[PDB]
């Protein structure tokens, strides 16, 4: 990564370990749940496209995953050579492949900087996205709360599954608004409807334990 | 965060991994036992609002508790704009919805400081504490020694649940005082009887090991 | 905790936190997590040692124990000592605040809240790896099936748990240990003779 | 590395994750990521602390031997003196750090112009874990077929672990995937995926038949 | 270490450590590698926070006490045995022998002792013999060559009895499919060959 020395020039420390065997870790653990995009960008604060790779060809497994991850960044840097014909970074450059890692370096701390470190971690940030959306045991078409199944179970598949679905944060509060009551099994939804409006998910989860 | 270097000034680091990784770990295993408040706090040393949205975002799981946690946080900052309507910050500029880490950074370190952090930390511990009264639900009163169930092992339910109902230290020295040999089991109770009042609980448990 | 750069500071790091979270579900309370607890907490203010007590997951049985020792023991240092003076519960880092407790530590001469505050912790530590490990070296048996090396994992164990002298440690092996052995290997522990090494005898039985 | 002695935190991480992953091909990165800077001493430190995997460390011992003689062959003592400032030239045993001492060894590597000790046993110790990698991993990529109940995820995932770990050229990999990997689906998710017809991405492709 | 205070990072990666992994060969070079620097009291605390093997902790504390006695015999201000394993010394005299002009190392010297004693342990915690060591009959060749080098390792073989072993026992311990395919392989075969040629 890319971080100013006391002096208040841009240099360069390697990737740390614990930043490397921290986010190792977690992919493993995790798989592709939502929480593993914010802890990504966490990681990779400051990272020069070269500290990127090393972040994705550490992960173990999840090789389709990798592998989709792989074409997304393909197509998001084909478009940037579209809409953008030391040199001028091309798309390759842009994802590491292409370039070194004293371009990159030169690149990021440039005066006005061309931050290729930020722009391949959008692609990879809209890769993972999309990996996310595609392993959610859940979907959209399904969330109603079973006969028997407690009120903290049910609400915690159905924002999981808007959390992994990437809903706007209007369609978040349209299905506050809505479903979470009109999906609700028929003791609890009756329930939730004595509660009258403004309750909170607090008075609703309490009401129905 | 904003912490003191050895020197002794205070610096702005990003969110350290380690911190990070620790925090996800914990949330994860102890779910919202109450050790989990302490924990978040001295995880949260100096926080910036920034970095605690990114110990909040990185939290798996839960969603149903992330989810009233972000209601406990919507009605703290409209409380707070009713009380107090560089810039002045709006209760979404201490949530850090609204604001820039420069502005953040401004504020915790102006003299005076107007600490948004320390505020946003105690919307969040708020949140944290309706959580965990919610997570551990069954009553003081409801705490019973089992037939078969050694001296310890409830003396442990017992002080757990207390600490989860976050009751007052009167509180608690009066369902020590009364509750604790009440319910135990009647050979304990009997055992427990006989040592008269003013027994430590170290002497209780030595007499029922 | 207030470590030298001059004496600065720091707030506890995460990296200590964790380590001694893991540390105590992990081993609950055998005996090492005593030096464990010491070494993890080097320079601690009292509000330090507070953060380490309070993450604590399960045993709360122990740490209500521990409380009340850190009770015994703050009333005891007010009836021997009755800016200001720390009270007991100024030294427990209840009634103080983190800006008293560098004062105080940091002073000349120092009056070291830490180190007092720690002594009544450990003290209550070794009561209750004490409790958590109750039974006498003098029941310490060896199975009939088990094997030699782990009864002799038992018998120093149990020895370290009640924090034994090296001199009683010594006077335990020469005389307990084979005494308890179970018969076969009691047997062959006779035919070794005197002056033997634990090696040799933990060779002979296994 | 470079001289700070090698961290905990480094080497608790590294034995670790080879403990953990046997030799899946991943090791071999986060080996080089692990690695930054190290001294031939550091390096030693890494593969003595691994535990079990006796035969690969073994092997792994032998293509370091290979490597070091081959290096002596191409370049042997430069006869005559040192001048002063300057210092020996390292044999193939001074890179493995086996003959020589940590002294020498930041000599060379901080010496102006460097002589890499580090970066040399690196390529030897990298040479190793790659044919470590291909040993564990034996199964060709024209032996992956996906199970008739198989879930197509678990196949691809097969499929690309098995390219990996064969360290295919850019050029293979995308031949692999153009030819062999909807050929060599089961009949139902096959035929799934000739109706979605040619230019499918992979995603595509998966969401076609979960 | 040198002056830092042993470090929590150090010791919770050697208690983990040492918990997981018992006495295997291994635990001696990452001992060595925790180690460095090491004052006899940063020693110390790393021995006082090994959790169970107290049997092991007890055997390594007399193989001190030997050393040191014999120590004594060959060096009888000047540090004396116990001043080395850190008993009856303090932090300040040991910084002052090791950073002294020239250096006593009581840390290394120390470091010797307790390496001295970790063997000893690892050779009786892994008691089964090289010879012992024969491939199952239906055992991927992979397994029992892993077994064959941990066991070597764990009896501390001099180079030239694990050459020997090698030589000999490796294939004469095969079972007798592999065995058969490693005779066919003649001579000069590296362990890479022979482990292709039996998966």
């Amino acid at each position: 990564p890319i971080v100013q020395n006391l002096q208040g020039q841009m240099v360069h420390q390697a990737i740390s370990p614990r930043t490397l065997c921290c986010w190792v870790k977690v992919v493993e653990e995790k798989a592709f749940s939502p929480e593993v995009i914010p802890m990504f960008s966490a990681l990779s604060e400051g990272a020069t496209p070269q500290d990127l790779n090393t972040m994705l060809n550490t992960v173990g497994g999840h090789q389709a995953a990798m592998q989709m991850l792989k074409e997304t960044i393909n197509e998001e840097a084909a478009e940037w050579d579209r809409l953008h014909p030391m040199r001028e970074p091309r798309g390759s450059d842009i994802a590491g492949t292409t370039s070194t890692l004293q371009e990159q370096i030169g690149w990021m701390t440039h005066n006005p900087p061309i931050p290729v470190g930020e722009i391949y971690k959008r692609w990879i940030i809209l890769g993972l996205n999309k990996i996310v959306r595609m392993y959610s045991p859940t979907s959209i078409l399904d969330i109603r709360q079973g006969p028997k199944e407690p009120f903290r179970d049910y609400v915690d598949r159905f924002y999981k599954t808007l959390r992994a679905e990437q809903a706007s944060q209007e369609v978040k509060n349209a299905a506050t608004e809505t479903l979470l009551v009109q999906n609700a099994n028929p003791d609890c939804k009756t329930i939730l409807k004595a509660l009258g409006p403004g309750a909170t998910l607090e008075e609703m989860m309490t009401a129905c334990q």
